């Protein structure tokens, strides 16, 4: 989990991480869904 939430939303993501959070703009932050 990098951001506040975990991967800024860079147009993609490693894979369907659930959102929790977003970066700069609309870039959500996304994360791994067994990871609260």
């Amino acid at each position: 989990l990098f951001c506040k939430g975990g991967s800024c939303h860079f147009g993609g993501c490693p894979s369907h991480l659930i959102k929790v959070g977003s970066c700069f703009g609309f870039r959500s932050c996304c994360k791994w869904p067994w990871n609260a």
